[PDB]
C-alpha cells in the first residue's frame, strides 16, 4: 500500500511525507502540484525513443574530427554472436538505412548504449567518441528494448494602504556574555527594501521584545517572492543566526499569524535564502513572531544621441560592474529602447523599483511586449543571469527558463548541474525551473540519470534545500518507470554499501599496514555474496554497468584520507574490452567542489569545440553522494606529476627536467607513439593552463597533476582553492616540448599557438563563464564568497581589453611560468611533505 513510498525515501535520502519540519503546507502543495506537468510528460514521450535513450547531438562535426576522417568513409563492425562483420557507411547514413546492407537495433558493444533514431550517425555522440580516441566503433545486432518495463504505476492586496509589521515575541535559545539584536528586513533578491531594528537586550537564554516593527513599505508594495529575513547580531557587530520568511505565500496570500521559526548559524552564499527552516529543534536558536495585517494578491493583465551612447555603454558592461542610482534611472526611463536589447535584460531588471506596485506592474506590461526576447537565438549566458540570487520574480525568472526550452537534450547535460543548483535561488518550491529540470528528465533517461544523482547529492548534504530538493526528486521517480526505480535502487544499495567500507577502513589507520590490506578484502569479499547485487549502473557513466569487484586489484591509497582503489569487471558479456572500471571511494574531499568544477571544464570543451579546437582535457567523473564522501572515475594508465619526480629523484625537492620526457619515452612503444604522447601533451598541458587560470586554481602542487602513459596531463582533487604562479607551467613540462630556461621549438610556439587561440576563445564566451563562476562559488564553495572573490574572473579574462592585449596578457603569464621555474614547487614540497 504506502510500501512504495518507503522505497523512494531510501532512494531520496529524505522523508517527504515528514511534516515535522514545515510552518504551512508549501511543500505538499508542490507535491500535488507537480503531478500534472509529470503525468503530462510521461503520456507524451515517445516509448520506444525513451526505452533506448539515443544519445545524439546537432551541433556541427568539428574540424578535427574531419581532417580525421578519410574519403567520405567510416567502417563499422556490426557484430552476431562469435565471428562479425566490417561495413562501408557515409556519415550522413541514418540508423534505419544501415539496415540494408546487414526488426533488429544496433547496440553499442559492452554499453546501454543505442544507435537508433531519424539523425545520421556522425551525430551520435558514441560515434564520435570513437573517431576523437582513434577507436573502432564496435555495436551488436540486439533486440530493441520492451517499454513495458518502462512502465509507470498509475498515481484585495492593493486595495490594502496599511503599512507592514511584524511583531518581535522573541528570541530562545536552550544553551550558550554580552548584548544581542534582532534585525528584520523585507528583501526581494540580494536587495534589501527596508529595514528595522530591534533594542539591544542582554544575551540571555530567552529574550523577549513584544515589540511592533512598523515597515515603511505598504502591504500593497509587497511584490511576490519578497522575504522577511530575521537576523541577529551580537554587540563590535557581527552576525550569529538567520532565517526567512515569504510574505506572500504560494497561494497569493499575505501571510498571516502566529510563527515560531528555529534558525541556521554561522561559520553572499545560497544558504542564506533559504525559506527552510532549521530542522533541529533542540540545539538551534529560535525566534517567535506575529504578522496581522484574508488578503490576497491580485494579477496582472527616441532619445538624445548622448545618453543612448551612455545606455550603450552601461549595457555593454560585463554581469559584475554594479549599477548606480544614475545608471538605473536611465535603465528605467528608456525601459523601451533597453528592451530591444536581450543583453539590456538583466540590467534593466535590476533597475525596477520592486517594493513599488505600479513599478512592478509597468514591469508586467513591458514583459508582455518581448518580442525581441522571444524571437532571439538562445544565449546560456544571458538566461543563467537571470536565474541567479539577483532576480526573485518568477515572471521575469520565467523568460529565462522560456529560452531554455529549446535547449537539445545534449545541452541540457552541459548545463544540468547548475540548473539544479539555481533551484537554490527560487522563492518558492514549485517553480517554472523546477518543472523545466523535471520534464526534461522525464523525457529522456540521462538527463533523468543525472538529475537523479545531483538532487540526491545536495539532499544528502544541505539542510537548506534537502525538502525542496527532495520533493522535486520524488516527482521525478514518480515517472521515469520502474525500469530505472530498479536501476536506482541497485545503485543506492551499492554505494551505501561501499561508503561503509570506506568510512570502516579510515578509522583503522592513524601508512597503511598489512593487515589493513587483508581487512578490506576481508570486508570486500563480505559483500561479494550478501547483499551486493552483481551488476549496477555507474552512476557518473550510465552506459556502463558494472558487475564483480576484481578484489585482487582493489587497494587502500597511500594518503591520509584513505581513499579507496576499487575495480569491478564489466558487467556486459558483449564487451570488447578487459578493462576493469576503476572507481575511487572517498571520504574528506568536499566533490561537489569537484562537481562543479568539471563540469566547467566540459563547458569550456565545448566552447574550444565551436572554434574547432580540441585540447584533450579529462574532466573524469565525479558524484558527490554525501557529505566530504563520494565517488572518482579512475583514468587509467595514469600517475602523478610528483611520483615520476620521486621514482627517479627521491623524496627531495631537487626536481630533475629530464625525468617526464623519459618517462614517456619509456611508457612509448614507437617512436610514432610516442610523438602521439609529445603532442597529446602540448595540448594538454595548454588546455589545463587556460581552464585553471582562468577558475583560480592554477597554483597546484604536482601531486594534484596527473599524466596518462599517452601523454594527456590532468589536473585532480579540486576541493578547497611567499608569492604564487597563474598556473602549473615546470621547466618538466617545458623539455618535453623541447624547450630548456629560456628558448623555443616547434613544440613550444604550438603551444603558446594552442592557449592564445584557447584564452581569447573562452574570452568570446566572458559573461556565461563569470555567471557560472559567480554561481559555483554562491552554490558550491561555503568556505568564502565575497565580492572580491566573484570579480577574480573578471581580472583573469581580462574584461575590457582588446585581443591583441589579453593576447600578449596571457603570453606574460607563461614567461611568469618559466621565470619561477621549480620555486613555487620547491615551497609546495617545503609546505606539504614537510
Ligand atoms: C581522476 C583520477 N584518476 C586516477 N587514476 N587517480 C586519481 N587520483 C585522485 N583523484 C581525486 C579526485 C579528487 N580527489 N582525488 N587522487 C589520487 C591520489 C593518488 C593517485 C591518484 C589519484 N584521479
Amino acid at each position: 500500500s504506502q510500501a512504495f513510498q518507503r522505497q523512494l525515501t531510501a532512494l531520496i535520502g529524505y522523508d517527504v511525507t515528514d511534516v515535522s519540519n514545515v510552518h504551512d503546507d508549501e511543500l505538499e502543495f508542490t507535491r500535488r502540484g507537480l503531478v500534472t506537468p509529470r503525468m503530462a510528460e510521461v503520456a507524451s514521450r515517445d516509448p520506444k525513443l525513451y526505452a533506448m535513450h539515443p544519445w545524439v547531438t546537432s551541433k556541427p562535426l568539428p574540424e578535427y574530427l574531419w581532417k580525421k576522417i578519410a574519403n567520405n568513409c567510416i567502417f563499422i563492425v556490426i557484430h552476431r554472436s562469435t565471428t562479425s562483420q566490417t561495413i562501408k557507411v557515409s556519415p550522413d547514413d541514418t540508423p534505419g538505412a544501415i539496415l540494408q546492407s546487414f526488426d533488429f537495433v544496433l547496440r553499442v558493444c559492452g554499453r546501454d548504449e543505442y544507435l537508433v533514431g531519424e539523425t545520421p550517425i556522425k551525430n551520435f555522440q558514441w560515434v564520435r567518441h570513437c573517431l576523437k580516441n582513434g577507436e573502432e566503433i564496435h555495436v551488436v545486432l540486439d533486440t530493441p528494448p520492451d517499454p513495458a518495463l518502462d512502465e509507470v504505476r498509475k498515481e484585495s492586496l492593493w486595495d490594502c494602504d496599511r503599512k507592514f509589521r511584524v511583531k518581535i515575541r522573541g528570541i530562545d535559545i536552550p544553551v550558550l556574555d554580552l548584548t544581542v539584536f534582532v534585525e528584520a528586513n523585507i528583501q526581494h533578491g540580494q536587495q534589501v527594501l527596508c529595514q528595522r531594528r530591534t533594542s539591544p537586550k542582554p544575551f540571555t537564554e530567552e529574550v523577549l521584545w513584544n515589540v511592533w516593527l512598523e515597515f515603511s513599505i505598504k502591504i500593497k508594495d509587497l511584490p511576490k517572492g519578497a522575504l522577511l529575513n530575521l537576523q541577529i547580531y551580537c554587540g563590535k557587530v557581527q552576525l550569529l543566526y538567520y532565517v526567512n520568511l515569504l510574505l506572500i505565500d504560494h497561494r497569493f496570500l499575505l501571510r498571516r499569524g502566529e510563527y515560531v521559526l528555529h534558525m541556521w548559524q554561522i561559520s553572499f552564499n545560497a544558504d542564506k535564502l533559504t525559506s527552510a527552516t532549521n530542522p533541529d529543534k533542540e540545539n538551534s536558536m529560535s525566534i517567535s513572531i506575529l504578522l496581522d495585517n484574508p488578503i490576497a494578491l491580485p494579477k496582472h493583465q527616441e532619445m538624445p544621441n548622448q545618453l543612448r551612447k551612455q545606455l550603450e555603454a552601461i549595457i555593454a558592461t560585463d554581469p559584475l560592474n554594479p549599477l548606480t542610482a544614475e545608471d538605473k534611472e536611465l535603465l528605467w526611463h528608456f525601459r523601451y529602447e533597453s528592451l530591444k536589447h536581450p543583453k539590456a535584460y538583466p540590467k534593466l531588471f535590476s533597475s525596477v523599483k520592486w517594493g513599488q506596485q505600479e513599478i512592478v506592474a509597468k514591469t508586467y506590461q513591458l514583459l508582455a511586449r518581448r518580442e525581441v526576447w522571444d524571437q532571439s537565438a538562445l544565449d546560456v549566458g544571458l538566461t543563467m543571469q537571470l536565474l541567479d540570487c539577483n532576480f526573485s520574480d518568477e515572471n521575469v525568472r520565467a523568460i529565462a527558463v522560456q529560452k531554455l526550452e529549446s535547449l537539445e537534450d545534449d545541452d541540457v547535460l552541459h548545463y544540468l548541474l547548475q540548473l539544479v543548483q539555481a533551484v537554490k535561488f527560487e522563492p518558492y518550491h514549485d517553480s517554472a525551473l523546477a518543472r523545466f529540470l523535471l520534464k526534461r528528465g522525464l523525457r529522456n533517461k540521462r538527463i533523468g540519470h543525472f538529475l537523479f544523482w545531483f538532487l540526491r547529492s545536495e539532499i544528502a548534504q544541505s539542510r537548506h534545500y534537502q525538502q525542496r530538493f527532495a520533493v522535486i526528486l520524488e516527482a521525478y521517480l514518480r515517472g521515469c518507470g520502474t525500469a530505472m526505480l530498479h536501476d536506482f535502487t541497485q545503485q543506492v544499495q551499492v554505494i551505501e554499501m561501499l561508503q561503509k567500507v570506506t568510512l570502516d577502513i579510515k578509522s583503522l589507520s592513524a601508512d597503511v599496514s598489512s593487515q589493513v590490506i587483508s581487512q578490506l578484502k576481508q570486508k570486500l569479499e563480505n559483500l561479494q555474496n550478501s547483499q551486493l547485487p552483481e551488476s549496477f549502473r555507474v552512476p557518473y557513466d550510465p552506459g556502463l554497468k558494472a558487475g564483480a569487484l576484481a578484489i585482487e586489484k582493489c587497494k587502500v591509497m597511500a594518503s591520509k584520507k584513505k581513499p579507496l582503489w576499487l575495480e569491478f569487471k564489466c558487467a556486459d558479456p558483449t564487451a570488447l574490452s578487459n578493462e576493469t572500471i576503476g572507481i575511487i571511494f572517498k571520504h574528506g574531499d568536499d566533490l561537489r567542489q569537484d562537481m562543479l568544477i568539471l563540469q566547467i571544464l566540459r563547458i569550456m570543451e565545448s566552447i574550444w569545440e565551436t572554434e574547432s579546437l580540441d585540447l584533450c582535457l579529462l574532466p573524469y567523473g565525479c558524484i558527490s553522494t554525501g557529505d566530504k564522501i563520494g565517488m572518482i572515475e579512475i583514468v587509467k594508465d595514469a600517475t602523478t606529476i610528483a611520483k615520476i619526480q620521486q621514482s627517479t629523484v627521491g623524496n627531495t625537492g631537487a626536481f630533475k627536467d629530464e625525468v617526464l620526457n623519459h618517462w614517456l619515452k619509456e611508457k612509448s612503444p614507437t617512436e610514432e607513439k610516442f610523438q602521439a604522447a609529445v603532442e597529446r601533451f602540448v595540448y594538454s598541458c595548454a588546455g589545463y593552463c587556460v581552464a585553471t587560470f582562468v577558475l583560480g586554481i592554477g597554483d597546484r602542487h604536482n601531486d594534484n597533476i596527473m599524466i596518462t602513459e599517452t601523454g594527456n596531463l590532468f589536473h585532480i582533487d579540486f576541493g578547497h582553492i611567499k608569492e604564487r604562479v597563474p598556473f602549473v607551467l615546470t621547466p618538466d613540462f617545458l623539455f618535453v616540448m623541447g624547450t630548456s630556461g629560456k628558448k623555443t621549438s616547434p613544440h613550444f610556439q604550438k603551444f603558446q599557438d594552442i592557449c592564445v587561440k584557447a584564452y581569447l576563445a573562452l574570452r568570446h564566451h566572458t559573461n556565461l563563464l563569470i555567471i557560472l563562476f559567480s554561481m559555483m562559488l554562491m552554490t558550491g564553495m561555503p568556505q568564502l564568497t565575497s565580492k572580491e572573490d566573484i570579480e577574480y574572473i573578471r581580472d583573469a579574462l581580462t574584461v575590457g581589453k582588446n585581443e591583441e592585449d589579453a593576447k600578449k596578457y596571457f603570453l606574460d603569464q607563461i614567461e611568469v611560468c618559466r621565470d619561477k621555474g621549480w620555486t613555487v614547487q620547491f615551497n609546495w614540497f617545503l609546505h606539504l611533505v614537510l
